[PDB]
């Protein structure tokens, strides 16, 4: 006996798992193409280099690398987001813009789970909170597919600007401030101040606990950077009639190092999931990469995991059974060749069919044809086949000619 | 400046390669749900033992494989099928049969690619030859659906249970049967000879030169296995209609160890490219895995490349330009909130839909809406907007109300 069980951390998805899946990516892509992103993919197998940004960050902490033959530093992506700045920093001047590229790769870690899917989308070339505002309408139009509400969920939403004002008006240089988001992220796990000691830490508490842009305008203006924005961003997604799904919380960092703006996360009203999806604006990036013109970017990750148990939980998961239009039935093997001739006038004319494949009753075939979830079965007997008819009974055994089976 | 090229082997996707392998995939699953398969996925990380067969495969030759940290042997999968055997052989008794499986894993190899996407269908549970037929005529199926003929492509197909006669006939022990096809799968490459001697070798020869299904019943009887089956085949495709796209070629054996009875090839009728797809009955394998009842099985590959040039070649992948139904302009910043109301509009009833996100004149955004492939703009102006209206110009300007818009 083979070992049956998948290799340590990772999911089969035989038909039955496959539909939920394939439910879920539907959305996804339904969703994408409802906003105007177009898909792209690049290889699960990136090059290490890809991923070495000395932040501490978890993504890269759990990296699943791997030495090749050649001896090549490679690893399987952990996130996607530096696949996409490759292939923008790739295209150059030839990329028009702006751009709104998504894709559902596959990412991976070793640390539990070592392999999720995760629906990315970014856009590319827009300086203003209008692209933050359509990346987290987008995130909630997916969660309204798939039946949740806004008393389900939410959107949490905050600008990293505020804190490096902090960062910077305590004195603190610039180049520590990514350190800072990543380590901040891990609050909610209580010693963080010991790892901003390896004081300007209690000015980074009180801003981190303040409930209101208001209060966040009281500490640093109503013209800051991140007061302006964040208002329009609430006014935009307010007028695009999402008002309800979003919210400002001071606390929201996200773990990457690269986010520059404003940031963002999906978040279970219950309290009872971690984040449904994460995202932000990264203006930097492209400049680290060695891009010659700074290139605004702004994106979010939606995992296939949190997302389920979720939609479990709310009972929005029913199964899926399988379907299929036709079933034909050979009334015995001399009839299979008719048989054949019906199945594919009925594939033809855009049906999804099956034919019996294996030799037996005509009530084994029927049971089979319900088992399958067909919604009809044609049943192609002699006598039938000589008026030029197959006997057709519907399941969701009147005779009929072959023209008007379509 | 990072690199910019993908790792060694390994194909970058942006928008524009990505609508063309879209193009392929969407036949690839149309072509499934007509045949009535149903999806499966499993991880690209297998074991390694799944692919240790000890035939001297070239699949098993190249297997890009290495060691985890925790010290076990893994590799990328170089196929699908111990993959689908293992999910099979997994769920024993409680899998319905007959069972009908696809999917399009991307598999690798280290030797030139080193990846590929590979359209996989299988059915399991059926014993008769109507199992390849399906098979043999929805690889047909799929090159049609891609503007292929029978006058562009065929389907050789032939049956390894011949040259097992041969094999057995000329005393040579069942055991070395699976050794000589994947040598004999070599002749197309001068020195096979050598290989087999590592007399029987010469009966080998004289039966993959026969021409024809009357030559081989002459050889060993209108009533061998594989003349039955044969013939049996060939009647069901002629009777599903296709007849042009089928042919008996002896010298078919495939190069992978596990068929036992029918195996096929596509290829071009041109002679210039290598196999578009390639499959056959594998009715031992499951056994091998340690089933205790004996599963029949048969299936196909159906790679991305082969089939791409092929395509190319044919003229039949013509650029394939993105569209969306709308891009929603504002007159200028202060209409961005009614542009964003009247977006809501458009994807609520089932349009895809920009809005232009940055700040720009109005002949900027139109010129924006016909770079992205926009069949209409819909510009939002202070004027019409007080009328409860909105401009609309198709691309593929009269005033309009908006309830009229969708
Ligand atoms: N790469 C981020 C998500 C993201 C996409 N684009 C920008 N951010 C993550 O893995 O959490
Ligand atoms: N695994 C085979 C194709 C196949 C699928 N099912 C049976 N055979 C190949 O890689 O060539
Ligand atoms: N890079 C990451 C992040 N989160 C994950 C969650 C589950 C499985 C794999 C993952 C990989
Ligand atoms: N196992 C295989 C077989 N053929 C391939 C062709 C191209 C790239 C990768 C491949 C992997």
């Amino acid at each position: 006996m083979v070992e049956t069980e998948p290799v340590q951390g990772c999911r089969d998805f035989p038909p039955e798992a496959m539909r939920c899946r394939r439910h879920l990516f539907d959305v996804f892509h339904a969703t994408a193409k409802t906003f105007g992103f177009e898909e792209y993919d690049a290889p699960v197998l990136e090059s290490e280099e890809l991923y070495i940004r000395k932040a501490g960050e978890e993504i890269t902490e759990q990296m699943f690398n791997f030495i090749t033959k050649g001896g090549h530093r490679v690893a399987l992506r952990p996130e996607m987001t530096p696949s996409l700045a490759r292939l923008l920093l790739g295209k150059g001047r030839s990329l028009l813009l702006p751009a709104k590229w998504y894709s559902i790769p596959q990412c991976w870690r070793y640390e539990r789970r070592r392999e999720h899917y995760q629906w990315n989308m970014d856009i590319v070339g827009v300086k203003s909170v209008s692209a933050e505002v359509e990346l987290v309408c987008a995130a909630c139009w997916a969660m309204r597919s798939l039946g949740l509400s806004s008393k389900d969920v939410g959107i949490k939403v905050n600008s990293r600007k505020v804190l490096q004002t902090v960062v910077e008006q305590a004195g603190v240089t610039s180049d520590k401030f990514a350190p800072v988001c990543v380590i901040v992220d891990k609050m909610e796990r209580e010693e963080v101040e010991a790892q901003l000691a390896v004081t300007v830490v209690d000015a980074i508490t009180t801003t981190l606990s303040l409930k209101s842009i208001d209060e966040i305008a009281q500490r640093v203006g109503e013209e800051h950077e991140a007061v302006k924005e964040l208002r329009q961003f609430f006014e935009q997604v307010e007028a695009y009639g999402y008002g309800d799904w979003v919210l400002f919380d001071a606390s929201v960092v996200r773990g990457l190092a690269y986010y520059t703006g404003i940031v963002f996360e999906g978040f279970d009203r219950e309290g009872k999931f971690r984040a449904l999806c994460g995202g932000g604006r990264y203006d930097n990036l492209l400049t680290t990469y060695g891009s010659p013109t700074p290139i605004p970017c702004a994106g979010f990750g939606f995992g296939d995991c949190v997302i389920v148990e979720l939609l479990q939980e709310k009972r929005l998961l029913p199964d899926i059974p399988h379907v299929v239009d036709d079933v034909v039935i050979p009334f015995d093997e001399s009839m299979r060749p008719h048989a054949l001739a019906v199945l594919r006038r009925l594939r033809d004319a855009g049906r999804s069919a099956d034919i019996i494949l294996d030799k037996k009753k005509v009530v084994q075939a029927f049971n089979y044809a319900d088992r399958v979830g067909a919604v009809r079965a044609v049943l192609v007997a002699p006598e039938e086949w000589e008026r030029g008819e197959v006997q057709v009974k519907m399941l969701r055994g009147f005779a009929v000619p072959l023209d008007r089976l379509v």
